[PDB]
C-alpha cells in the first residue's frame, strides 16, 4: 500500500480511474467536432476554435484527475479512449446539441462521483470535485444550452445564414 | 419640526416618499427583465447587461430622492417595492415595450411632482426635478423608442434572428 | 423543462427564489439605515456610508442568486420586496444590534437552505452556498458582533460623544 | 437705458442690490466668527479655518450678483456693510447655530427674490438664483444642521472636550 494512502476508497480510485477515460473521451469528441467545422464543405472557422478550447480543457480535465490518484496514492489505470458517436456532425446546432448531451453524461459521472465519496466518507476527494469539475460543469452546460437556443432562434440548421452568424457574433 | 426645513410643504415631503419608492419599483423591473435575458431559453447577453444596467441606475434614482429628503428636513418614508408586472416578458421586442411604458409613467409621476412644487412656490425642489430627473427621462424614453422601432422594422418578435442581431449591434 | 436542468429539485429551486427575495429585503433594510445616519438630526456619515456599502453588497447576494437559478435551469420567481421593520432607528448601537439581527436570520436561512441541498444531494448547490455565502455570514455577523461590543463599551447609546468617535475611529 | 437691458424690471435690480449686500454681510459675519475661534482664549483652530472659507465662498457669492447685475444692464448700488449681530460668539456650538440662523435668513432672501423674479416672468433671472444660490444654500444649511447636532450629541458647549475634538475630527 502507498506510503500516502489515507481515507482513500479502493472503489473511489476506481471511480477516478473511469472518470479520467471520460474526460479523454470528451477531449477527443471536441476534437472530432473542432475538424468538422474546418472542413472545407463546412467552413465555421470559430466553431473549429470553440470547440478545439473546448478539447483542450477536457485533456487539462483528464490531466488533473491523474494528479489526485497519484496525490491520494491510488494507481492510475487507462484504458482506450473511444472514437467519438459521431463523424459528421451535420451543422452547427448539432454539434452544439452533442456537446451539450455529452456535458450532462459527463455530470452525470461527476454526480455519482460525488455521491460514491460521500458514501466513503471522503471530504477532501468531495471537495475536490466541488471545486474542480462541479461548478465547471454547470457553467459548460448553462452556456452550452445558451448557443443551442441562440442557433435555433435565429433559424439553424436550415439557415447557413444564421450558422454563418452565430458564428461571427457569438463564437468570434 | 426640523431644525433645516424651510419652504418645504408637506405635501412635497410626501410625493418625494412616493417618488422614492416608484424610483425602487423601477430598479426591481429592470432587475427582472435582465434575468429573463439570462434564462438559456432566452440567452441575450446584451439585453440582459442593458437591463441591469438601467435597474442600477434607477436605485441610484432613488437614492438621490432620499438624500433630497434629508437634505430638505423631511422624514423618510419606505413602503414594500411590488415586484414586477410581468414574471415572463415574451420577447425583447416586448421587455423594450414594457421599458418604454415603465419610464413614461414614471415621467408622469415627476410631472405630477414638478406640478405640485411649483403649486407650492418650491423652487429649489423644481430645480431639483428638473435638473436631476426631467432631461434624465426624455433621453430615457426617446432611447426605449428609438429600440422598439428598430426592433420592429427588423422584424421583432416573429424574428429571432432580428432579436439577436440587435443584441450585438445596438446592445453590444 | 428546461434543457440545461440537472439534479436540481423543485424544492431547491423555491427556496432559491425566497433566498433571493431575502436576500434584497435585506439590502433594503440596510438602505432605509443608511439614510437614517443621513438625517440632520443624527448625522453619522461615516454609519451612513457602512451601511450603503452592506446594502450594495446584498444587491449583489441577491443578482448572485438569480444567476444561480438560470445556471441550473430553475425559474426565477420574484415578491414584493417587505419595508423595513423599522423607520426609526433610535441609536448607532440599536442600529448595529438590528443589522446583527437580520444577519443571523439571514444565515439561518442559508443553513436551511444547505440542510434542503444536502437532503436533496446536489452537492452543486452545497458547494455554491459554502463558497459564496456561508463565509461571508459569518464575517457579516463577527464584525457587526465587534462593533455593538465596542460601542457598547464606549457608553453606548447614552453617550452621543461615544457614537460620534466611533463613527470616526471604526467607521471612518 | 443701457443697450444690453430686456425683460429686467427695475423691482428685480433693486432687489438684486439688496441681495448683494446681504451676501457682503453674511461674508463680514463668518469672518468675524472666524477670528474668535483664533483667539488665544478660545483657540479652535479648525473653527477659524472652517468660517474664514465661508466668508471667502460669501464674497464669490457676492461677486457673481454684481456680475448678475451688470450683465443684463442693471446697475449696482452699494450700501454699508452692517457690522455683524455679536462680537462674541460663546463657543463653538453658538457659532454654528447662529451660522445656521444667517443661512436661513439668506435662503428666505433668495426665495423672495425667486418669487418677485416669477412675477416679473424673468426666466433668466430665476434659473440664475436656482442654478448658483438656491442648492448652495440648502446644503449650507444642512451641513450647518449636522454640525449643531454632532455637537450638541457629544456634549456642547459645557463640554470643552467636545467642541475640540469636534475642531479635530469633523473640521480638521
Ligand atoms: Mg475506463
Ligand atoms: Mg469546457
Ligand atoms: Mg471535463
Ligand atoms: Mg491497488
Ligand atoms: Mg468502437
Ligand atoms: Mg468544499
Ligand atoms: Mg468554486
Ligand atoms: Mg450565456
Ligand atoms: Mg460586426
Ligand atoms: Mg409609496
Ligand atoms: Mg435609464
Ligand atoms: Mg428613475
Ligand atoms: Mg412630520
Ligand atoms: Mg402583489
Ligand atoms: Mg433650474
Ligand atoms: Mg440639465
Ligand atoms: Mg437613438
Ligand atoms: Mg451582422
Ligand atoms: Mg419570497
Ligand atoms: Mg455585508
Ligand atoms: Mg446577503
Ligand atoms: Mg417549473
Ligand atoms: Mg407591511
Ligand atoms: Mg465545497
Ligand atoms: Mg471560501
Ligand atoms: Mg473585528
Ligand atoms: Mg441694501
Ligand atoms: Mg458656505
Ligand atoms: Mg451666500
Ligand atoms: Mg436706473
Ligand atoms: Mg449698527
Ligand atoms: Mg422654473
Ligand atoms: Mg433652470
Ligand atoms: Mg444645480
Ligand atoms: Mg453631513
Amino acid at each position: 500500500t502507498s506510503q500516502v494512502r489515507q481515507n482513500y476508497h479502493q472503489d473511489s480510485e476506481a471511480a477516478i480511474n473511469r472518470q479520467i477515460n471520460l474526460e479523454l473521451y470528451a477531449s477527443y469528441v471536441y476534437l472530432s467536432m473542432s475538424y468538422y467545422f474546418d472542413r472545407d464543405d463546412v467552413a465555421l472557422k470559430n466553431f473549429a476554435k470553440y470547440f478545439l478550447h473546448q478539447s483542450h480543457e477536457e485533456r487539462e480535465h483528464a490531466e488533473k484527475l491523474m494528479k489526485l490518484q497519484n496525490q491520494r496514492g491510488g494507481r492510475i489505470f487507462l484504458q482506450d479512449i473511444k472514437k467519438p458517436d459521431c463523424d459528421d456532425w451535420e451543422s452547427g446546432l448539432n454539434a452544439m446539441e452533442c456537446a451539450l448531451h455529452l456535458e450532462k453524461n459527463v455530470n452525470q459521472s461527476l454526480l455519482e462521483l460525488h455521491k460514491l465519496a460521500t458514501d466513503k466518507n471522503d471530504p477532501h476527494l468531495c471537495d475536490f470535485i466541488e471545486t474542480h469539475y462541479l461548478n465547471q460543469q454547470v457553467k459548460a452546460i448553462k452556456e452550452l444550452g445558451d448557443h443551442v437556443t441562440n442557433l435555433r432562434k435565429m433559424g439553424a440548421p436550415e439557415s447557413g445564414l444564421a450558422e454563418y452568424l452565430f458564428d461571427k457574433h457569438t463564437l468570434g
